[PDB]
């Protein structure tokens, strides 16, 4: 009457560690996970998201990622057989997961010669002619934020989609998994719904802490949600939710995709604020009554390397 | 349990007509004013704000407003004597008003020959070589929205500032009052606080329905808040709060100003969601960042034009 997204008394979510939500867009994120490890949201100096600069980055005038060192994305359609793809509302995002061996991947450039001192972010500092190898980054889930977490030169987008990947191969430091994220931005559009978003949006649960299996035959065209013009900005950053772990390689696609007025409303209602009447999560009746948001405030670069990659 | 901005139990605001708030960014704005007239928020086809198009508008490829027909803005500093400039929290925005004779104005082109059929929005359809007069647009107040009400080619800005003007002269139709708004956008910036906003932000009240006098000597540099590069998009639109009355001439300045990370937070907490434990019978504090914007509205075939400054 009303409850922030992530705090609804009808939530069936389970929480390991301290409670958190997006009420102050992460300004109050100090706490511990289920294991007692302190979050680094407020203490790290390589936090995400960032306000991507115009100067020497988006203006095209800085050191760019050499064509041969660019990340490459290969996403086929994600397909449900009726139980093999799920849409989840975890009280922090709308997230897609899958329980079959989906073959989407990206490959990321690494130094050809590497050892324990190398990290997934090393491409940021490679010279264009450095001997390079490639590692496979496997998507683990994708999820959403409104409004966008990244800004481009001070501008906000209605929606951002994050595809989270794990790398376990080749780099000695990655045996236990290193991470990389690709972010896609959506600008508001005056046309019909972006049909590529509908397999998610038409199926997303509104109740916190629940999931829905996508109906058999549901197709998510992840390779089409990804921009065809694959310009991106890349930098070392963090998870944008507690515990905000650092060392992630970020790609932010700079060519925004489209989202309709109504789709933006539907998404924000799914992460909305709820009014609840009592009569144990089942002892409440809740309805979304206000459009919500689930984004983290932008973080300072603090001198980090941030580079543009021009596609072809 | 928190309260939407505009619904706080400690609010001292008064309301004539139906209550409303920005909870659904205006989707649910069906209602009647104090005189029983229906709001037109959900029924009009000249509603504001709009998502300003790239195609034949921001690309500069469309029909542009001729230099001679461009709106011109003349804003000197606003200056408080301790009681003469106020910052108001009305439960719907943070608004600046003044109770002295401030000399800020704008001028808007109108056809030289005019009759009762003519309207303040006539400039939109004037030909570059048409005989023009000018009318004075007098600012009545200015106020803020986060995030921005206008989008530019599908992009949102953290803050928008609206300077509301009344025109009463020359146009027969403007007895008594036609209206025009100028909107200034602020893009997020990684630098220090924009000092131009501080006279307002340092003094804005957090309690809904209240105001605060700006300290004697406090200056608001309105003419510097306005971009110096005066490119704008212009169209016929509406109020962006109930009753959403139409017939307004809009100007949206296309060159954004800067707002710091910390200022954007401060503003959003001033329009924040409140937790509370007779308006004076309650103690409330802002606990979550808020917003006070209306959703974008379709153009519905309206004329939208770019004006290039000089
Ligand atoms: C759907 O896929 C899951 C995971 O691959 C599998 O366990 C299940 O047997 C499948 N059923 C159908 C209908 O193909
Ligand atoms: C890691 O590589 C560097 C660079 O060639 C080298 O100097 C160093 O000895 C290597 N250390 C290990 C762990 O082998
Ligand atoms: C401040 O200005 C107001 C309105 O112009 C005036 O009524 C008031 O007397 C002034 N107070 C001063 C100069 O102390
Ligand atoms: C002015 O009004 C007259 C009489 O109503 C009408 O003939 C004419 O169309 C109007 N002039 C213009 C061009 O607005
Ligand atoms: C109780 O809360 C809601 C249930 O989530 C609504 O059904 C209802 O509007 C409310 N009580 C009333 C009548 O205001
Ligand atoms: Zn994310
Ligand atoms: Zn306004």
């Amino acid at each position: 009457c009303i409850y922030k997204f992530g705090t609804s008394p009808d939530s069936k979510a389970t929480v390991s560690g301290d409670h958190w939500d997006h009420g102050l867009n992460g300004e109050n994120w100090e706490g511990k996970d289920g294991a007692g490890n302190a979050w680094v949201c407020k203490t790290g100096r390589k936090q995400s998201p960032i306000n991507v600069p115009q100067y020497q980055v988006l203006d095209g005038k800085g050191s760019k990622i050499a064509n041969g060192l660019q990340t490459q994305w290969s996403y086929p359609d994600l397909m449900s057989n009726g139980t093999s793809v799920q849409v989840i509302n975890n009280g922090h995002t709308i997230q897609v997961q899958w329980t079959y061996n989906y073959a989407g991947h990206a490959t990321i450039a690494i130094p050809a010669m590497h050892n324990q001192t190398n990290r997934i972010v090393d491409v940021l500092e490679m010279r264009p002619n450095d001997a390079a190898d490639r590692v496979t980054a496997v998507p683990t889930q994708f999820h959403f934020h409104s409004t966008s977490e990244h800004l481009l030169a001070g501008k906000i987008y209605p929606l951002e989609l994050h595809i989270v990947h794990q790398v376990t191969e080749k780099l000695e430091a990655c045996k236990g998994g290193c991470f990389s994220v690709t972010g896609i931005l959506f600008q508001l559009d005056n046309g019909p719904d972006n049909e590529l978003l509908e397999p998610i949006f038409a199926n997303m649960p509104s109740r916190e802490g629940t999931f829905s299996n996508l109906p058999a035959g549901t197709t998510i065209k992840l390779g089409e949600l990804l921009p065809s013009d694959r310009d991106y900005v890349t930098y070392e950053g963090s998870l944008t939710t507690p515990p905000c772990s650092e060392g992630l390689l970020w790609h932010v696609m700079t060519q925004p995709q489209r989202i309709s007025f109504g789709q933006w409303n539907r998404y924000r209602l799914a992460v909305g604020l709820k009014e609840c009447n009592s009569t144990n999560p089942d002892a409440y009746t809740c309805k979304a009554v206000a459009f919500g948001q689930n984004f983290r405030n932008p973080q300072y670069a603090n001198g980090r390397t941030i580079k543009l990659a021009r596609y072809h």
